[PDB]
């Protein structure tokens, strides 16, 4: 029988660390993305169906672009991969590049799921020491990725809970609980290849709940099926209550908590567009990023810096204020467009009710 050693976390950290890989947080995903979790339990899912659902949305897609499959007779083989919940009715055939993409999406947000029960596995050398960490030592381990808790008078506290209040929702702000500092190390080294590059800016990133211990573990990621208005690459925003859009909260007792994270992003020479393009793969030659310039973006002469690793980083704490040049936009807030992870390391989580 082995020694359970007690745990080393701070209470909030141990609750952040009980939520990631929270077992019904994970099913209520999968029910939200209208999976049939009976069918496809946490413990089942595995690389090679995900693989599977890919190569059949991939099918699907160059239907949608002949005498092939019907739609439905692909979306039938998508489903017979991937299990989906509709109340025992059929499932409907996938039949736009929306519904297309929101099945990619989904497999994304899957795949994570599946990268959150493989950390997991219990390896070799734990069946064999004689005392285990606690499960939510254990568990923060695997991450392999610094948390730290921040005080109230923490020197970027202040700054931080401005940018969230400043640019979150005007009537219904999301409420700030906690905020840690993250060191993903080995973001590190890749990161340092930027060092020459100005222009960092702290942006916002909200997520599912359920892809948090991945973007813990392997940083903001780029995948081959990724996309959205402004192409394939990692989405960020200067305006809280646009990321916020993003989060995938979960009712705890009497409240609805959620996590966001902020990233310094190394921007370099902007290339600002004002209509979608989702077919963009990269920045045009001599950029270093996409923006996609918003009616609104918080106030610049507001703007203040912090000093991370020893580089500035721009921090907006401005309200959003109308940019005339852009009142025409597709895009009402601003996307901010990186399609090399090099160019994110991130920074801060933040958890908010
Ligand atoms: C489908 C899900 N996407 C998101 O969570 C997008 C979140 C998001 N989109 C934004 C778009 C514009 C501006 C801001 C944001 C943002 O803050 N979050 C996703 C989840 C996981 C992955 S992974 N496993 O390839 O690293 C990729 C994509």
């Amino acid at each position: 029988m082995k020694r359970v050693q007690p745990c080393s976390l701070d209470p909030a950290t141990q609750k952040l660390i009980t939520n990631i890989f929270s077992k019904e947080m994970f099913k209520n995903t999968m029910a939200l993305m209208d999976l049939d979790v009976k069918k496809m339990p946490l413990g089942k899912l595995s690389k090679q169906q995900i693989a599977r659902g890919f190569e059949a949305l991939e099918a699907l897609e160059e239907a949608l672009k002949d005498g092939g499959q019907s739609l439905e007779e692909l979306s039938s083989h998508f489903y017979t991969v991937i299990p989906h919940n509709f109340g025992h009715s059929q499932p409907p055939p996938i039949n736009s590049p929306e519904l297309l993409q929101a099945k990619k999406d989904m497999l994304l947000v899957l795949a994570d799921i599946e990268l959150a029960q493989a950390l997991q596995a219990v390896s070799e050398q734990e069946k064999t020491v004689e005392e285990v960490p606690h499960p939510l030592d254990r568990d923060y381990q695997l991450l392999k990725c610094q948390l730290q808790l921040l005080d109230s008078g923490a020197p970027e506290y202040k700054v931080i809970q401005t940018y969230l209040e400043q640019t979150g929702s005007n009537h219904r702000c999301p409420t700030l609980q906690h905020i840690w500092k993250v060191n993903q190390e080995g973001e590190e080294d890749r990161f340092q290849a930027h060092s020459k590059l100005g222009n960092r800016k702290l942006l916002w990133h909200g997520t599912n709940m359920a892809v948090v211990a991945a973007i813990l573990t392997s940083g903001l990621r780029i995948m081959p099926h990724s996309g959205g208005r402004v192409g394939k690459g990692i989405y960020f925003a200067s305006e809280n209550s646009k990321s916020a859009g993003y989060v995938i909260g979960m009712k705890c007792g009497a409240h609805h908590v959620g996590y966001m994270f902020l990233g310094e992003v190394a921007l370099g020479r902007e290339h600002h567009i004002n209509t979608d393009n989702p077919s963009l793969k990269s920045p045009p030659p001599g950029f270093d990023s996409v923006i996609a310039r918003g009616h609104t973006e918080p106030d610049p002469t507001q703007d203040t810096e912090l000093e991370l690793d020893g580089q500035q980083v721009v921090v907006p704490q401005g309200q959003p204020v109308p940019c005339p040049e852009f009142s025409s936009s597709t895009f009402s807030q601003s996307e901010y467009l990186i399609y090399q992870e090099s160019q994110c390391r991130l920074r801060y989580l933040l958890e908010v009710h």
